[PDB]
């Protein structure tokens, strides 16, 4: 299942949608992976999340153009920390177009990240304000709130079961949500439980620092954070 390609690991998930997966030594924890995903949309590539590094994030340009071989239209980034906003310059140095949560554009700088090109806005409830993020075909944008970050949101993928929590969803057996330095302590169960809401019919949930879960990732990270 599991393709490696230089450092990186990529993993088909659906028949149009993979997993691109990036390693960062972090002093203290390991080596710790990052996930996000890429989606071939008819003739177009549509990319959620960079890897952690502008290198990785090129290579992750570089599997696209000899497995896919189509251009990448877009790439949404799911919040301002390394493993999601890392390499967008490498994605600027090749010409794509960048998408992120107005807050995570405005934080960028001072979470030491370039930030996107664009920026999304979001409904009361949660759903992207479509003009924000015009041709994203099958991606489905959603601000479920703060949690993980102020920032943090989320991605269905139309025709298929997949959604997409980042770094606001951990799998069903995980036993942190992490150090939660920048978390909204306050209103992460809320936030986590309002991803599951809005794609009641994602039966696979794809996350950033666990393998693609059930929806059992939803409940057990939302009963974490109540503590
Ligand atoms: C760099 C990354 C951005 S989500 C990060 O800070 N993490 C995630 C990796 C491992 C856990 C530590 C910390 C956390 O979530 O507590
Ligand atoms: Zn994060
Ligand atoms: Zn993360």
């Amino acid at each position: 299942g599991d393709q490696r390609f230089g450092d990186l690991v990529f993993r088909q998930l659906a028949p149009n949608v993979w997993q691109h997966t990036s390693y960062l030594d972090m002093p203290g924890f390991g080596a710790v992976a990052s996930n996000g995903l890429i989606v071939r949309d008819g003739g177009r590539v549509l990319v959620v999340d960079t890897a952690w590094t502008d290198d990785q994030t090129a290579q992750i340009l570089n599997w696209i153009k000899q497995e896919i071989n189509l251009p990448v239209a877009l790439a949404v980034v799911t919040h301002a920390h390394q493993d999601k906003m890392g390499g967008m310059d490498a994605l600027h140095a090749a010409g794509i177009a960048t998408y992120a949560n107005a807050l995570s554009n405005q934080l960028a700088p001072q979470e030491g990240m370039v930030a996107a090109q664009h920026s999304l806005t979001f409904a009361a409830n949660g759903w992207v304000e479509p003009a924000t993020a015009p041709n994203f075909g099958p991606l489905k944008v959603f601000y479920p709130g703060p949690g993980h970050t102020s920032d943090n949101i989320t991605v269905g993928i139309d025709g298929t079961d997949i959604a997409f929590g980042g770094c606001l969803i951990k799998d069903s057996k995980a036993k942190s949500l992490g150090n939660l330095g920048d978390a909204d302590t306050e209103h992460y169960a809320a936030s986590a439980r309002a991803f599951g809401a809005a794609f009641p019919k994602a039966s696979m949930i794809v996350m950033s620092h666990s393998a693609p879960d059930s929806r059992a990732a939803i409940t057990h990270t939302a009963r974490m954070a109540d503590k």
